[PDB]
């Protein structure tokens, strides 16, 4: 499903991203516009061999099992393939966990690159809140 910017941005505000571990909901949907454009279909294969998934991108070298990652975690307990499916649930739930392990939204490259110190309250701006 490809989310429309406010669709996603009320959805990610009821799972409870909004302020978590600080981070106001606009870098969320920053974070998920340069991640994947907003698709929870999207994968991407990273140098190393893990490969990276859904809405945010949770790479499964840490966060979840896709069977070809070898040496590769999988600290959200969760099949790769369930970070693609329309409900953003199990990608938001494994997305609080990644925010909370030291670097806080640094773990999303595309977010230190693209949305860290920009107006990113922008990204939520004209959506019923
Ligand atoms: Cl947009
Ligand atoms: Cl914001
Ligand atoms: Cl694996
Ligand atoms: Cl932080
Ligand atoms: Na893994
Ligand atoms: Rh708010
Ligand atoms: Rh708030
Ligand atoms: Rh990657
Ligand atoms: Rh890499
Ligand atoms: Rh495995
Ligand atoms: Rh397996
Ligand atoms: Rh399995
Ligand atoms: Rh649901
Ligand atoms: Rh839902
Ligand atoms: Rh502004």
């Amino acid at each position: 499903k490809v989310f429309g910017r406010c669709e996603l941005a009320a959805a990610m505000k009821r799972h409870g991203l909004d302020n978590y571990r600080g981070y106001s909901l606009g870098n969320w949907v920053c974070a998920a516009k340069f991640e994947s454009n907003f698709n929870t279909q999207a994968t991407n294969r990273n140098t190393d061999g893990s490969t990276d998934y859904g809405i945010l991108q949770i790479n499964s070298r840490w966060w979840c099992n896709d069977g070809r990652t070898p040496g590769s975690r999988n600290l959200c307990n969760i099949p790769c393939s369930a970070l693609l499916s329309s409900d953003i649930t199990a990608s938001v739930n494994c997305a609080k966990k990644i925010v909370s392990d030291g670097n806080g939204m640094n773990a999303w490259v595309a977010w230190r690159n693209r949305c860290k110190g920009t107006d990113v309250q922008a990204w939520i701006r004209g959506c019923r809140l």
